[PDB]
């Protein structure tokens, strides 16, 4: 994959943020930005020059499924990589994503090493 791939986290939770940015520092992906909720993730996805978006399932306004479904509506980022990040695996939020078009699904804590693990797997799957 691409070291410069322009990632975008997003959650209502600061922390959570860091945790990830530096989750991917860690695996050499320095290029991220950070998105509150759904909307400011659109705000910012529509400026474009994003390659991956890592997304909180659960957040005000617009949650995680939303943003997924609108970002994989979107003519011109409907195929931009969507990982989820839950901290409950649910049945049917899984099954919810995958249908929605989520390119995978991490529930947290989680280490740099699965965060790798998930990311290969859709850079791959995505011949990234």
């Amino acid at each position: 994959a691409d070291k410069e791939l322009k990632f975008l986290v997003v959650d209502d939770f600061s922390t959570m943020r860091r945790i990830v940015r530096n989750l991917l520092k860690e695996l050499g992906f320095n290029n991220v930005e950070e998105a509150e909720d759904g909307v400011d993730a659109l705000n910012k996805l529509q400026a474009g020059g994003y390659g991956f978006v890592i997304s909180c399932w659960n957040m005000p306004n617009m949650d995680g499924l939303e943003l997924l479904k609108t970002i994989r509506a979107d003519g011109a980022m409907s195929a931009l990589p969507v990982l989820m990040v839950t901290a409950e695996a649910k049945k049917e939020n899984i099954i919810a994503a995958a249908q929605a078009g989520a390119s995978g699904y991490v529930v947290k804590p989680f280490t740099a090493a699965t965060l790798e693990e998930k990311l290969n797997k859709i850079f791959e799957k995505l011949g990234m």
